[PDB]
């Protein structure tokens, strides 16, 4: 289900992301919070931000965007061989933050939306299919770790 060619498509669009990690991460989180506002409830100090301009001007939200894309990039670059990177993320998101897999689906949809909006010429059907499979693998593997930790979300 991911060939080496599909991993190259994932990593090619990822290189485009890496031209501006902060701006992509801001836009991904803003998209997630506008599409699925219940996710904001997990963030004590984004949940009171009243407007898109306030979210874009928040240095903390920008830093979070970088933290999320740095961890995800490190995972994608392993082309599936991501146990050591993914295990601690599962641990925190299951046991501390309590993030259900459906919220990982929502942020995956936000990732695809922003990548396509910013890079349509590098993110056609085949590259989208490859990224969807890579994100599905990430979510499948995190869900298995969730269960191993006793969290069934
Ligand atoms: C691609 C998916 C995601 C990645 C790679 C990611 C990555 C991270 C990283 C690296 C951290 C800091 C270290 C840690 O606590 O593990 C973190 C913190 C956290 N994440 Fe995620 N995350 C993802 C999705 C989500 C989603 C969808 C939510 C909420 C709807 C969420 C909620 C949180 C919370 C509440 C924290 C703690 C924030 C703080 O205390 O500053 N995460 N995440």
């Amino acid at each position: 289900v991911l060939s080496e060619g599909e991993w190259q498509l994932v990593l090619h669009v990822w290189a485009k992301v890496e031209a501006d990690v902060a701006g992509h991460g801001q836009d991904i989180l803003i998209r997630l919070f506008k599409s699925h506002p219940e996710t904001l409830e997990k963030f004590d100090r984004f949940k009171h931000l009243k407007t898109e301009a306030e979210m874009k001007a928040s240095e903390d939200l920008k830093k979070h965007g970088v933290t999320v894309l740095t961890a995800l990039g490190a995972i994608l670059k392993k082309k599936g061989h991501h146990e050591a990177e993914l295990k601690p993320l599962a641990q925190s998101h299951a046991t501390k933050h309590k993030i259900p897999i459906k919220y990982l689906e929502f942020i995956s949809e936000a990732i695809i939306h922003v990548l396509h909006s910013r890079h349509p010429g590098d993110f056609g059907a085949d590259a989208q299919g490859a990224m969807n499979k890579a994100l599905e693998l990430f979510r499948k593997d995190i869900a298995a770790k969730y269960k191993e930790l006793g969290y069934q979300g």
